[PDB]
DNA sequence: TAGGTAAATCGT
DNA sequence: AACGATATTACCT
């Protein structure tokens, strides 16, 4: 197993991928992908958007979840049923049958884009797991421990892979190494990631 | 207030 | 390039 309370479900979302990508395009047509600026003033290499009741955003003051897209000043698009159903099935297979996400972050990685090591730790209810779906180009996923200097596991995530963490591993450090360039028939030149969370309640 | 918080980039 | 430091400091609440 990946870790205590963590599992990788390889190719779990492979069959659902084409529909998921159609719905990514639908979400992005309403709340476009954008590269967010950190409180410290650095632009993230990942381009992102959100769907569902809450969306992850940056302010000058820190990180926060908001029901409103600060770019459009409209609510984030509703979570697609394809997203919700896939998340439910993956969470159940991973041993979290009661997971009820209210937020889905959509990350887009161009070649060279990365996500430096971090914890998912601004959700008020840490009992709920993280469900993380990979689509398109492959990436090296780092999965560590509770401390930033804890040893990292390095796992290639390929199209359709789903990673779930929670319980003992809920606050584990993780990230994505700079994306290698390449081709995938469904995303062409990028990697998408769907990150489902219970961000409120 | 004065204790807590810095975490993406930079250096090795 | 895989790690560690970032603070023997600035910026807040
Ligand atoms: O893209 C991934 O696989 C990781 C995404 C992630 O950790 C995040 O967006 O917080
Ligand atoms: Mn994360």
């Amino acid at each position: 197993p990946l870790a205590a309370g963590a599992v990788i479900l390889r190719r779990f979302a492979f069959n659902a991928a084409e529909q998921l990508i159609r719905d990514i395009n639908d979400v992005a047509s309403q709340s476009p992908f954008r590269q967010m600026v950190t409180p410290g003033g650095y632009t993230m290499s990942v381009a992102m958007t959100n769907c569902g009741h809450l969306g992850w955003t940056t302010h000058r003051q820190g990180y926060l979840y908001s029901p409103i897209d600060p770019q459009t000043n409209k609510p984030w698009p509703a979570m697609p049923q394809s997203f919700h159903n896939l998340c439910q099935r993956a969470a159940t297979a991973a041993g979290y049958p009661d997971f009820q996400p209210d937020a889905c972050l959509i990350n887009r990685y161009a070649p060279g884009a990365k996500l430096s090591l971090h914890q998912d730790k601004c959700e008020p209810d840490l009992r709920a797991p993280i469900v993380s779906v990979s689509l398109g180009l492959p990436a090296i996923f780092q999965f560590g421990g509770l401390k930033r200097n804890d040893p990292l596991k390095r796992l290639l995530l390929e199209h359709g892979d789903v990673v779930v963490w929670g319980g003992e591993s809920r606050l584990f450090y993780h990230g994505i190494q700079p994306l290698k360039a390449g081709f995938h028939p469904l995303t062409i030149d990028c990697r998408y990631n769907l990150t489902f969370r219970q961000a409120g309640k």
